[PDB]
């Protein structure tokens, strides 16, 4: 009979990770409802360990609290969520004191080389496949060319460089007109309205070279705002916003009001989306994922720490793409494609979602 266990899992703040903070309190709840459930079940909790504001900044504070819960005994498992990196020397540390516990990343901003020998499994996303995946997505939604919209600022960021390069080699190898426009850098708030009024002039430019059938995209939020409020004017397609989301700016764009309770509810966000872009002669225009990267990582490393301390796994059992996509079918009923790091690195998982198309 396994002790009943504790699931760590650290994320950023509410202030600055919303996504995170609020799926991993989703998921707290669940566990504590099923709980209340006795037939016997082991019984398992999630602790929600929540990092200080500006935590790299702080780094410290920060490993200090992870590292502590190691001495807590009912602690069997920790998930670590966010995409800045330092927190790799708390997890080798509770690695050390109890070498049971299991590790996660979902994801973490730390070298992936580094993550895949210190963390026992690790989940994140691949730029260069999300550019190949993304360039192909618009293909088949009928695209005559695809306009990538970036500051030269923006391209310093070596995931906004990587995922740039596969785009346009991808494009070139399936015959897609590919177009790279520079925006400007945004240095002050000031810059943004400009941003905004060079995205909208452009857009018009591309669309009168082109007709309608091109994809456009950009590399943050301010940019999908701009560019999805065009397309809702002419018409063109958006395969997915830089990074794909229901809950970001698609409610304000569409004209979507999602209460506080249905901010996680991924599914009833997606159908109320289709149906404003039913009503706007969009439909078949406008694609994502069924939910955002920001909330599927943590949920499924989650649930794959409680399968690990329940069924007594390590990461050789788990750490696989067949086992991994079949797990995702089960838990969400979604489909996806897991792409190991290197084939002998293979406890470090890339994941992209299957398509939705609104």
């Amino acid at each position: 009979i396994i002790d009943d266990f504790k699931v760590a899992v650290v994320t950023q703040p509410l202030s600055e990770n919303k996504v995170q903070y609020n799926m991993v309190e989703e998921m707290a709840k669940e566990y504590e409802e099923e709980n209340k459930i006795d037939k016997t079940k082991v019984k398992q909790t999630i602790k929600h360990v929540v990092l200080p504001e500006n935590f790299t900044s702080n780094i410290d504070s920060a490993i200090n609290k992870i590292v502590k819960l190691a001495d807590d005994k009912e602690v069997q498992a920790i998930v670590v969520s966010t995409d800045q990196a330092g927190l790799l020397p708390a997890l080798q540390k509770v690695k050390e004191k109890r070498p049971e516990i299991i590790t996660i990343s979902a994801p973490m901003g730390d070298d992936k080389n580094q993550l895949s020998q210190f963390v026992d499994v690790n989940l994140g996303v691949s730029a260069e496949e999300r550019g190949k995946v993304l360039a192909e997505r618009s293909k088949e939604m009928g695209a005559k060319a695809f306009i990538h919209y970036a500051s030269t600022d923006d391209l310093k960021d070596v995931n906004i460089a990587k995922r740039l390069e596969m785009i346009k080699e991808t494009c070139k190898n399936i015959g897609l007109p590919f177009v790279q426009v520079n925006t400007p850098n945004i240095n002050t708030e000031e810059d943004k309205n400009k941003v905004k009024q060079f995205l909208n002039e452009d857009i018009e430019k591309q669309v009168k070279k082109y007709g309608k059938d091109i994809n456009v995209f950009g590399v943050n939020e301010y940019m999908d705002e701009v560019i999805l409020t065009k397309a809702l004017e002419l018409k063109y397609i958006v395969a997915e916003q830089s990074n794909p989301s229901p809950i970001q700016t698609y409610p304000s764009v569409m004209g979507l009001k999602i209460s506080e309770k249905d901010a996680q509810n991924y599914d009833k966000i997606n159908d109320m989306i289709s149906e404003k872009a039913k009503a706007f002669g969009m439909s078949n225009r406008l694609g994502g994922y069924p939910m955002p990267m920001d909330a599927f990582l943590p949920s499924l490393a989650i649930y794959l720490a409680t399968e690990m301390v329940k069924q007594d796994l390590t990461q050789e059992d788990v750490c696989d793409p067949d086992y991994l996509e079949a797990f995702t079918e089960l838990r969400f009923g979604i489909g996806s494609e897991f792409t190991p790091l290197t084939e002998v690195l293979y406890n470090y998982q890339s994941v992209i979602l299957s398509q939705l198309i609104y």
